[PDB]
């Protein structure tokens, strides 16, 4: 229909995107002011109306997309499903889930990432990096779990505040891994009772920082490459061979054209 | 005129640059001594004259450039505008701005960066890197802002010193992000009152350190490439294709010359 | 024999790997629950039987591999020797070694790395990186040892808790290197007695962080390359030229084909 | 002469290097034991003789090199001059210098770096990296110096322990830059008196960590490349074009051979 064709290009406009962006920025600002409890009841009830106004503009925007693209088409995008769920969960009377409350209205500012393409591409790159840093994250999860059981068994009886149980131990080890007070605060006290506790903790620190760093560098590097490669496909429309693939074959392609040149010289010299 | 031609090459000399450099180093040293309040009034009034002497030599230097290059030409360089504003703001009787005082005379040592070309190129590289780390810095700004609102709402009532308001929360979160006392100092105390506060803080730490690192690596990498690419254009005078562009097309250029070689072999074999 | 041929492909199946994986995950979980001392004697003796059950399934699995591959063949793999020693040391009545006890049953979860190929490849990459970060690790070991002797001689008499002996000094320096309370906790106190101790500690910090970082970046970079290069050999079966070798010769190979093209043009123009 | 020819190849042997290495390791160990003040006077005077024995073996070794290579030839190597000065300063009766004492005999273990080629190459790479991280280190030195003057002027009157003078301020800022207690320990206390001190400190932290990281990554990256490039020249004897030079011209060399191939096809098609 003509209604769904005109809707679509209204939705695809820069000023429509800019209207939605200023509505996200407005809802963000009013939720930030709402943290001020020194405000008068008049001001508090005023900002809650600005919140409802912002929320209804999103219900309108998301419904206009569902109509113009279809249910099959709108839900075909991960960023549209996120944009939907953000607004869809704001209209709910206590769903059957083990949550305390859905008072995280400020998670609406997260829509700024999806609405702004530059940030949507940046986040997108980091999301695609995660699968190819799955084995390292798993190795790190094993290393902690073994360290959490060891620490609870070794020190939970003498230092129950920090190694009282397995949950407590996972927390203290996360702290020791972030080098936060690990020595003056944890290991030095533990060492008075257990004089060789450094045998356990220095290797835990060495191992977890090498892995966390390998996990982070792995994400930052792949995401930076994925982003540039997506920009080339978005500009030229042609599929972009990943740089690692180009590098792994660079040797093969140079020695193929070395032999091709020498065999052309073979036919040329003898004529 | 001949006056503007001789001026220009005096200004473009190595010993003129070296004179200005020793004047910046002299003003820097006298401002550093001026921090000593144990000095006698004779010594204090002596150093303030050395400061005025240094400042007038800059008024002379900057005026000689304005004449020899012109207003259109001198203000065409960003480094010359900075060199101008540094001296121009030192001759001002309380401008209409919300500043406390312009007692930051030591910001004159910043001219050492502009006067010394090696450092002017190094800083220049970092300035050009910033635009292409704009999306990440924006993502980080959103992540804090959401975390600042969440922390003020969750903990500002029980721990007002650290999450009393939104400003206070931005500060504590910056501290938690720099891993500074985050656990023994902030989260462990918060956890006595709110037993699951780690659900909020460990992901905040994980997320903000991955982004800050991605923001820093993005700057350091692009700046290092931009600097080397500018050095090639400064040496050869020819435009330098950015390394990312060379890498993204390396595959295409190798398979083009593979086909070109094989098609030349096609015409050669059949003759 | 036909028994050793059928065994081998049972062992090489995905569901056999998945059975062993769920047995490792089960033994891991029961060892984690065993850390709970609030449990009843009935529950404690129940989990120890689940532990023995898991351990016997590994004795069966490892014996089935020893038979189907042979002793010469099974012990030809480093990952199989590790898988063997993990189970072989669990059946031992106090071997002649200077250990306290072999109560580290949770080191069985380490088999998840070997049993899961994705993680076995990830760890494998880090193990192969170590030899080519041997010189840096040695430089770091020399730097500490000299710093440990210097600190014990300078400060062990005045601050015996931290520099009492050489062992104590190695520990405090490891702490200072991880920037843990180095100033408010160690150097500031030391400086009251020895006003220029910063001359010793700031360079120690500068030097050890540059080396530890060079040691870590060296591992993370080589491991990431080794892993990708092993994946290419595993996919194509052909030997993969290391990227550093490709890069060091890239110049030579381009100027060889430049000359080969120009010499073919030499024979072509004159015909 | 024949004496200088036989000496030279004794000195160039692997077992001569191994003898010197075990003498360095022996002197290192005896200096480490000498830190133990609980030792008996018999043991203390025994180890000082082992120290003199080690020192004389170095006087013999260094004199054998001076004779076999000459003074012009021996002092032509930076590693030989270091090896000389290490031993030459151990035979000195209080030279005219502003030092406290030359009780740093453990700086002899530093000879292990020079004597062992693998480490001598590793250190060598880091030394050659320094010049090309000179501009960044200078930028960092300017940033601190300006921050040291600003902090002393702003806070030295209210917080003299930390910003009492310019020296004191350089130290506190180095601490704030290493994120050591910067907030709970320095900025939070300072903020009670000066409520907007975070305006000064958060940017100081942001700026100094980006630069220190750029300074460190710059060293680690160039040193890793310099080392691999020196290994290629040591293996092949041919000069190695630096990877940055190869990369900056890779585009030019590919489009030169693209045109050379197409112009050969031009002459081939028309024949
Ligand atoms: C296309 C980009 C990419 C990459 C990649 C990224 C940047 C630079 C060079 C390659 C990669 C490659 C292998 C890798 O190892 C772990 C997983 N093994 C399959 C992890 C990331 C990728 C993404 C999804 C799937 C498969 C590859
Ligand atoms: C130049 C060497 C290199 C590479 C590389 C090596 C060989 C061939 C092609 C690329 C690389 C790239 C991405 C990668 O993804 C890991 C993702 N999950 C661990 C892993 C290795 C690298 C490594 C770290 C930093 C900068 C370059
Ligand atoms: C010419 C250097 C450069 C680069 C660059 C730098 C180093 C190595 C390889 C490329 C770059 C490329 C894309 C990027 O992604 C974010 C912004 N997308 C446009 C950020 C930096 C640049 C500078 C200004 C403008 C456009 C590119
Ligand atoms: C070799 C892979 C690589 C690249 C790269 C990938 C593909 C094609 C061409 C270059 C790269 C370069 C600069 C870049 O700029 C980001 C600026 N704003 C996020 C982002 C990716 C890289 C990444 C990190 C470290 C070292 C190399
Ligand atoms: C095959 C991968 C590899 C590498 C390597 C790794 C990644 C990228 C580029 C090269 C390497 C090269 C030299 C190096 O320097 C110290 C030791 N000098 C021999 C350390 C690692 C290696 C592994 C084992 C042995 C020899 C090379
Ligand atoms: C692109 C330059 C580069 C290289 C490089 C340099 C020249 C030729 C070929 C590769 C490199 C690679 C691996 C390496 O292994 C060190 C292992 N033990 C110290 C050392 C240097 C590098 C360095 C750091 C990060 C990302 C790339
Ligand atoms: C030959 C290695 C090298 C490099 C280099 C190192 C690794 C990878 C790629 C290049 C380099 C290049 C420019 C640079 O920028 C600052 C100084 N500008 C001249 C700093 C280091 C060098 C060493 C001494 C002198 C000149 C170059
Ligand atoms: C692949 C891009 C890249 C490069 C690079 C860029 C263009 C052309 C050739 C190499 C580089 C290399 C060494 C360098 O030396 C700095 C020394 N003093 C600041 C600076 C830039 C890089 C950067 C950081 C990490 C890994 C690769
Ligand atoms: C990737 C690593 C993941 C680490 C996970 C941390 C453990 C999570 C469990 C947890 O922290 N608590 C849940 C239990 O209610 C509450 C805490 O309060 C408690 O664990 C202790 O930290 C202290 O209360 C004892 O001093
Ligand atoms: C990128 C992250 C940017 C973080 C920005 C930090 C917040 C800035 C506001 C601020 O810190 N103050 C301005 C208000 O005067 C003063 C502080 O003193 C106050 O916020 C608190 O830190 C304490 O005083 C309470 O314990
Ligand atoms: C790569 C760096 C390797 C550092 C190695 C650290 C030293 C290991 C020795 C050690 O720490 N102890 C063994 C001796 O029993 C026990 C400790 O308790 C003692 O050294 C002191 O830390 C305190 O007890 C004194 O305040
Ligand atoms: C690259 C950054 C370089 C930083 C350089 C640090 C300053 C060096 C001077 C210095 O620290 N002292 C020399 C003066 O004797 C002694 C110290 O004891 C003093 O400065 C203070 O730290 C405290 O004593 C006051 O609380
Ligand atoms: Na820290
Ligand atoms: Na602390
Ligand atoms: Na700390």
């Amino acid at each position: 229909s003509h209604m769904s064709r005109k809707i679509r290009d209204l939705i695809e406009s820069k000023r429509f995107q800019n209207v939605i962006t200023a509505i996200i920025v407005l809802n963000g600002a009013v939720l930030g002011l709402l943290t001020d409890t020194t405000l008068s009841a008049s001001s508090q009830n005023l900002l809650e109306r600005v919140d409802q106004l912002c929320l209804t503009i999103f219900i309108v925007e998301i419904s206009l997309k569902i109509y113009a693209y279809g249910v099959r088409g709108f839900f075909r995008s991960g960023w549209n499903l996120f944009d939907f769920v953000i607004v869809a969960i704001a209209l709910m009377p206590a769903q059957g889930s083990l949550s305390v409350l859905r008072t995280f209205r400020i998670f609406r500012v997260m829509r700024l990432v999806s609405v702004i393409p530059t940030m949507r591409r940046v986040v997108q790159g980091m999301l695609l990096a995660l699968p190819g840093v799955g084995s390292v994250a798993a190795l790190l999860t094993v290393v902690f779990y073994i360290a959490a059981v060891m620490a609870t068994n070794l020190y939970g009886a003498t230092f129950p505040e920090w190694f009282g149980d397995l949950s407590k131990s996972l927390y203290t080890l996360f702290q020791v891994m972030t080098l936060e007070s690990w020595s003056m605060g944890i290991v030095r006290p533990v060492m008075n009772v257990h004089p060789n506790a450094w045998v356990f903790f220095i290797p835990f620190i060495m191992l977890t920082t090498l892995t966390v760093l390998n996990l982070f560098i792995g994400i930052i590097v792949d995401a930076m490459a994925i982003t540039k490669e997506q920009e080339e496909e978005a500009k030229t429309g042609h599929h972009q061979e990943p740089i690692s693939q180009t590098l792994l074959h660079l040797g093969d392609r140079l020695d193929r054209i070395e032999k091709q040149l020498a065999q052309n010289n073979e036919l040329l010299q003898r004529q």
